[PDB]
């Protein structure tokens, strides 16, 4: 949304239609940085999925993954539920 806002850090979007900012730091990984993000609500890395914003577009993230390579964006964490198939 409308948001004329740049400098170190990133939005964070919650499963509970919930936002948290985090601060872009050049070492640690997305799990220890979403930890919190999901702790903050009790979610955790095992039923929880993270969600990047590619050309308007939900790209599945890693967990091992780097938080460095994440500079101005937006990540969406959202909890691993549906019907698989059926």
């Amino acid at each position: 949304g409308s948001s004329g806002s740049s400098g170190g850090t990133v939005k964070v979007y919650l499963p509970n239609k919930q936002r948290t900012v985090v601060t872009v730091r050049d070492g640690m990984s997305v799990y220890d940085s979403l930890d919190k993000a999901l702790k903050v609500r009790g979610l955790n890395q095992d039923c929880c999925v993270v969600y990047r914003l590619i050309k308007g577009r939900k790209t599945v993230t890693a967990w091992d993954t780097a938080i460095a390579p994440l500079d101005g964006e937006e990540l969406i964490v959202e909890v691993l539920s549906g019907p698989s198939s059926g």
